[PDB]
């Protein structure tokens, strides 16, 4: 399943977070809204370790994937970008 697909998966994801964040914020409707963002933090979070060891067995076997050094760069990248905006989220549910 190409990286591609997966990284607009992952960002379509994100983006729905970030809108039940939003209404969060705004704010039972609050309960629910908890744990619906918990939960959806912590399936993008299996996600991005997903990610990062399909990078990792990439980056180790350039004779297999043949992956252009840009492109493996752009993932980490990726993948760095989407765990900053889950820990922006994440910070304001601890407790």
């Amino acid at each position: 399943d190409p990286f591609f697909v997966v990284r607009g998966e992952v960002q379509k994801a994100v983006n729905t977070a970030r809108g039940l964040y939003q209404r969060w914020c705004e704010l039972e409707e609050l309960d629910w809204t908890t744990n619906e963002l918990r939960n959806g933090l912590r399936s993008i979070e299996w996600d991005l370790e997903d990610l990062e060891e399909t990078i990792g067995i990439v980056e180790a076997n350039p004779g297999k994937f043949k992956l252009p050094a840009g492109d493996l760069q752009e993932r980490k990248v990726f993948v760095e970008r989407m765990r900053e905006a889950v820990q922006e989220m994440k910070d304001h549910m601890v407790s």
